[PDB]
């Protein structure tokens, strides 16, 4: 009698776990909407990251040694370096930042969550004064090297200030995931010990 | 055995009953202080 009643107490633990599993069913919906947002946003970033690897050494190395940089390359490279903590507007600082062999590694490392809102607004303003620039003269033939990196630079801003819309979303997701994963570990334990 | 878990459930109900019985003691304390006030006040009214 007592053993049946204690299996029933394990099942009451399982029922608290199940009000929590009802919370877990209420989930999937939030992840589906978040993954829809991610499919809208992230895929071009992955394409840009792959294209950065596709970039050949010759294309960048020949153009770094150039005596004068074309205006489109300057306009698109200054903002990229603004990401790299080396905020500057001089060509020689660009050359020094790009010379080192440690620039083949962080073409992918840069994340969209590190940008500061003021710099992001500065970059929208630079977009407004440079809207005909960027991907259009990438398509034209400005340079083969710029293309992948320039398209990488024009991105990371559609994530910023709209990841802050996902920040409360992902925080609620983390809370629900923690509660539901603890409760589902409880669920497996309860099933095993029933 | 079904009736064994039935007994579990009815005891659970008797445990809520014991919670109500604990709620009691409070009633006895309040009634005791009220009846002390009543003994202080009402007895001359009964004499009258």
């Amino acid at each position: 009698v007592k053993d049946q009643q204690e299996a029933e107490k394990k099942k009451v633990m399982s029922q608290e776990i199940q009000e929590q599993l009802h919370k877990q069913q209420e989930v999937i919906a939030d992840k589906q909407m978040s993954v829809k947002e991610d499919l809208d946003k992230v895929e071009p970033a992955v394409i840009e990251a792959q294209n950065a690897v596709k970039s050949i050494k010759k294309q960048h190395l020949v153009e770094v040694r150039s005596m004068a940089n074309p205006p489109a390359a300057v306009k698109l490279a200054l903002e990229s370096i603004c990401l790299l903590l080396g905020e500057s507007t001089t060509d020689w600082k660009q050359i020094r930042s790009i010379i080192m062999r440690e620039n083949f590694i962080p073409t992918i490392v840069n994340f969209s969550a590190e940008e500061i809102s003021d710099a992001i607004r500065e970059k929208m303003k630079k977009n407004y004064m440079s809207n005909p620039s960027y991907n259009y003269e990438i398509v034209n033939r400005a340079s083969l090297a710029c293309g992948p990196m320039v398209k990488w630079a024009i991105a990371q801003l559609n994530y910023a200030d709209m990841l802050k819309r996902v920040e409360p979303l992902r925080n609620e997701l983390q809370k629900l995931e923690d509660d539901a994963k603890d409760n589902q570990q409880k669920a497996n334990e309860v099933e095993q010990m029933i």
